[PDB]
This record gives structure tokens, C-alpha cells and sequence, in this order.
């Protein structure tokens, strides 16, 4: 692989950071104007993290159809994903009607509630199947139906009902739990098992709408993410691990949404993902039970 080659040459030559602001430095810039309004202040967690106007989702609704999120549109793999920040407070019941209006039938969240002593994200989802939540700005029901935890990770089964029509969906919630507080796993394995959990859902397909991915700022974790899938499929299209160019698939996503991948140890995993989930998309189907052999359990 290529990828390998420029891999071991980077960390040879220990340029990772120097690769890294190459990044942001190409990188696009796009006006943010409708996220920076006066009114849409409190609907932002940071205040340097916004979504595009050309790609930010909108709210179907009459008084302000502002979200922080955006549509990432892959046109070569044929896949989309929608980047949001953790949901705030106030704007549950927004996050919950774009999962709604966008059809979406996972949520992907990379994130702790708690990290380092502080609150990254709000408890957006039912704790306990006997206490469901109903969000009244937006009109929704939201109810714990099963969960299933194992060692760094935990699936969750929710129904999702629109109070207004009463219809109602099946959303699959995947938490992964134990991205460490300061760096990367700097082993792929239990993160590749991960993603494979989330593709082998089905939320990841062409008949639902986009996955929605979220960490805190839906940035950092959330590129690692998308990056490291986009990629694979890319490989799997052409069964060619030579071709794919992983940079140049970040900044294809930069465009969509700003500051993807948040440092040089993020870009640095975001390859080794790849290159160990390339042995599987080669033809080497027997990886994905090693993957899970170092994990699926163990708090």
C-alpha cells in the first residue's frame, strides 16, 4: 500500500504535525454567516466550531431552522454523513427532529457525557426503558427500548415517535465509550470493530438518510471516523488500497464541514485505521474476528 509507504516514511521522518497543518492550511474556508446571528448564539456549543451555510442542515420548521450540522456528501463513495456537535441543553429536541426530518437511522456517538470533568454533551437519549422523554418544542417521543453493553462500546435500540403524525421509528444509537481522554487508542482494532458494528446495522446505507455522527464539537472524533469509512469503501469500490488517497479524502470532507481530523495524532490514526482495515476489504474476511477477540467486553 502506498499508504504504508508514506505511513512509515511520515513517522520516519517524524512530520506528522508539519502534514497535519499542511491540512489546515489548504483546507476550505466558507461563510458561517447564518450560524453567527445574534439569535442562533445560544444553539452553538464553541464558538470557533461552525457549520458552512452552503452544507449546514435545516430545521423543516417556521421559527429558525438553524442546527449546528452539516452534510457531508461523499459523491464518489456514495455515502453521506451528517457532523453535528453534541446536543445542548435546549437543543435536544432540535437534534432529535433533524434525525426525524432527515430520516436517519443511526446515531453515532464518540463521546463520554463526561470528559475530564466536564460536561461535553447532554444526556440526549433515555437512560431507563420506564422513563421515556418527550422534547415539547419539537413535538417528539424518545424511548429507551433495549440496550447492550460490552466493553468499550454499547448499542442501544430507541423509538423515535413523531407526536404529531404518530408514526414512529427504530433508531440504533452506538456509543463508543472508551476513546481516552487525552490522546488516540493507538490501536485500531476495538475502533474498526466499531465502525464495523455500525455498517454491518445498516444505518450506514443508501435506503436510510445519512448517519448522524457527533462527538462534542463533531469535529475531532467524528472526521476520525467518517475519514477511516470513506476510505474503506473507496478502497472496496476499485479493490485498490493504491489509489486512495487519504489527505486529499480529508479536505474532499473540509469543504463539507470545518476542522475535521484535531490534531497530528488524529490524522496519524485515521491511517493506521485504514491500512488495518484494508487486510479485511483485501480479500483476509478472518481480521474482523481478530479485531473482536481484542475487544467486544472488558470495562
Amino acid at each position: 500500500m502506498e499508504m504504508e509507504k508514506e505511513f512509515e516514511q511520515i513517522d520516519k521522518s517524524g512530520s506528522w504535525a508539519a502534514i497535519y497543518q499542511d491540512i489546515r492550511h489548504e483546507a476550505s474556508d466558507f461563510p458561517c454567516r447564518v450560524a453567527k446571528l445574534p439569535k442562533n448564539k445560544n444553539r452553538n456549543r464553541y464558538r470557533d466550531v461552525s457549520p458552512f451555510d452552503h452544507s449546514r442542515i435545516k430545521l423543516h420548521q417556521e421559527d429558525n431552522d438553524y442546527i449546528n450540522a452539516s452534510l457531508i456528501k461523499m459523491e464518489e463513495a456514495q455515502r453521506s454523513y451528517i457532523l453535528t456537535q453534541g446536543p445542548l441543553p435546549n437543543t435536544c429536541g432540535h437534534f432529535w427532529e433533524m434525525v426525524w426530518e432527515q430520516k436517519s437511522r443511526g446515531v453515532v456517538m464518540l463521546n463520554r457525557v463526561m470528559e475530564k470533568g466536564s460536561l461535553k454533551c447532554a444526556q440526549y437519549w433515555p437512560q431507563k426503558e420506564e422513563k421515556e422523554m418527550i422534547f415539547e418544542d419539537t413535538n417528539l417521543k424518545l424511548t429507551l427500548i433495549s440496550e447492550d453493553i460490552k466493553s468499550y462500546y454499547t448499542v442501544r435500540q430507541l423509538e423515535l415517535e413523531n407526536l404529531t403524525t404518530q408514526e414512529t421509528r427504530e433508531i440504533l444509537h452506538f456509543h463508543y465509550t472508551t476513546w481516552p481522554d487525552f490522546g488516540v487508542p493507538e490501536s485500531p482494532a476495538s475502533f474498526l470493530n466499531f465502525l464495523f458494528k455500525v455498517r454491518e446495522s445498516g444505518s450506514l446505507s443508501p435506503e436510510h438518510g445519512p448517519v448522524v455522527v457527533h462527538c462534542s464539537a463533531g469535529i475531532g472524533r467524528s472526521g476520525t471516523f467518517c475519514l477511516a469509512d470513506t476510505c474503506l469503501l473507496l478502497m472496496d469500490k476499485r479493490k485498490d488500497p493504491s489509489s486512495v488517497d487519504i489527505k486529499k479524502v480529508l479536505l474532499e470532507m473540509r469543504k463539507f464541514r470545518m476542522g475535521l481530523i484535531q490534531k497530528a495524532d488524529q490524522l496519524r490514526f485515521s491511517y493506521l485505521a485504514v491500512i488495518e482495515g484494508a487486510k479485511f476489504i483485501m480479500g483476509d474476511s478472518s481480521v474482523q474476528d481478530q479485531w473482536k477477540e481484542l475487544s467486544h467486553e472488558d470495562l
